[PDB]
């Protein structure tokens, strides 16, 4: 099979350091290669971080100029609409290439899915761990440091050959200089990370295909798509959480959308590659714990830690529009069959939090008999909100990591700049935006973003940031809490007791 504009796929390094390209959550623009995190036959855990969309060469000349600045211009109004009309033109053209095969010697732009940001090689900036390599970042806008020559690796495959799935390449920057080097230099802060960069080298990149543009379309069920699972009859979402230090699979008693109810669809494939549909098999990986949904004891819903085993494999049966010929599933209600143990899903009236009054945890098992009402809705989850989530839980630990340092000792000069800048960015988030963005300053708030703060401990870190310049940051903590709190009793109260505690 060939590679085509709009395919999603991972990138694994070869030679000096075989690794899978990855990134540090959302706040950081750093690119990394964790060598002993996983290999090709057994992928690293949070694999949704290693995927890229293939985009064609973007027309960046007009947008590049617009950003040039410390200056005054009244026609910035013209220039910005000139960059925007170029920006959509780029969109239209790149979308007209959906389906075209990219051959060797083309120029392409790697797009990092999780972040919705491009690969970016800064010819003016040398990499921070490798003395002689140009720095590489993740720029949402992109630029000439996003243009990449795809050059053949084995003389076997010539230039102007069609680049075939599983081929090794040289991802050479067009003007920015030398090939993407998977360096052999380890980051201080990070145990499992070797960094990447642009310097003369012999690093070869293998391309493993996740999904073809052909399957990239919606709202058809998809390989890596994230979903919420809603029991129609029961009116409770399938969540998964630790109760009394134990991972439980249960219903929680559409308005209330938790963060521990987030399932990452997988469709089973011979290779570790990513609709599929009715005649297909699946597993379900939680977003909090890498844990997998499985049935093992007639049986019950356990949370197995990895998806290498049959017990974690289910398969979907449609209804009431059944029997359903094999075809892409379309965000519709299904009955779930465990081919492995041979039973259908059946919820229960049995609680897990047995002592708690009005218990919020209904246990679920599996019974052989089919149930007319016993079917869930595969309820889709916007990728934008998923980003928000990982951005949110991602920044949580940053605060969590940094607050514990003021706790014991003090904070370094550079360590401050981050939280100072990060905090203000967390406001644009909670205020909502953005595109200066003064309108976004005036902009209304997201209750759904507010949902997150207490849910991902964001609030809990500001309070725990008060343990011990600081006149600005300690002062700057004040914008956020209030921004979060309004119009929401739940937060207003949560914070109220937190200030009381």
């Amino acid at each position: 099979s060939f590679l085509h504009i709009g395919d999603i796929c991972s990138l694994y390094a070869e030679g000096s350091t075989n690794g899978f390209i990855s990134t540090l959550g959302l706040v950081d623009d750093r690119c990394v290669v964790q060598p002993e995190a996983g290999d090709l036959n057994n992928p690293p855990k949070k694999f949704r971080d290693c995927l890229f969309k293939l985009c064609p060469m973007n027309r960046y000349s007009a947008q590049k100029q617009f950003w040039k600045a410390t200056t005054d211009a009244v026609l910035l109004n013209k220039l910005h609409h000139a960059a925007d009309l170029e920006k959509k033109q780029n969109e239209t053209e790149n979308r007209k290439l959906l389906g075209t095969v990219i051959q060797y010697g083309n120029v392409i732009q790697l797009l990092h899915l999780k972040s919705n940001k491009y690969l970016t090689v800064n010819k003016r900036l040398p990499a921070l761990l490798e003395k002689n390599a140009m720095r590489v970042t993740l720029d949402e806008a992109g630029n000439e440091g996003s243009w990449f020559y795809i050059q053949p690796f084995y003389k076997l495959r010539s230039i102007g050959d069609s680049v075939v799935i599983g081929d090794k390449v040289v991802l050479n920057p067009v003007n920015a200089g030398q090939p993407l080097h998977a360096s052999s230099h380890q980051l201080v802060d990070n145990p499992g990370c070797n960094e990447v960069n642009s310097v003369n080298c012999n690093t070869s990149w293998k391309i493993v295909l996740f999904m073809k543009w052909s399957d990239n379309k919606d709202d058809i069920l998809k390989g890596g798509d994230v979903v919420r699972l809603f029991h129609a009859e029961q009116e409770k979402f399938l969540t998964c959480d630790e109760h009394r230090k134990k991972q439980h699979v249960f219903l929680r008693t559409t308005s209330a959308t938790s963060s521990k109810a987030l399932w990452e669809v997988e469709v089973v494939q011979h290779d570790p590659c990513r609709a599929g549909y009715w005649n297909s098999l699946f597993r379900f990986k939680h977003l909090a714990t890498g844990h997998y949904l499985a049935a093992e004891v007639v049986y019950s819903l356990v949370s197995v830690p990895e998806g290498n085993d049959i017990s974690s494999i289910f398969e979907l049966d449609p209804t009431t529009l059944r029997g359903g010929d094999s075809l892409v599933p379309r965000n519709s209600y299904v009955r779930l069959r465990h081919l492995c143990t041979n039973t259908w899903v059946h919820s229960t009236n049995i609680p897990i939090d047995k002592e708690e009054e009005k218990p919020v945890m209904l246990k679920i098992g599996t019974s052989p008999l089919k149930e007319d009402k016993e079917a869930f809705a595969i309820v889709p989850v916007s990728p934008a909100e998923v980003r928000d989530l990982d951005f949110a839980n991602d920044a949580s630990k940053v605060l969590g990591s940094i607050a514990g340092k003021l706790e014991k000792g003090t904070i370094t000069q550079n360590e401050r700049r981050s939280v100072t800048k990060l905090l203000e960015d967390l406001v644009y988030f909670v205020t909502g935006g953005t595109n200066d963005v003064l309108e976004v300053v005036f902009s209304k708030p997201n209750r759904e973003r507010q949902k997150l703060m207490r849910e991902q401990n964001i609030l809990k870190q500001i309070f725990k940031l008060l343990q011990a310049p600081f006149r600005h940051i300690c002062r700057l903590c004040y914008r956020v809490l209030r921004h979060s709190q309004q119009d929401y009793r739940k937060n207003q109260e949560y914070i109220a007791k937190q200030f009381g505690f």
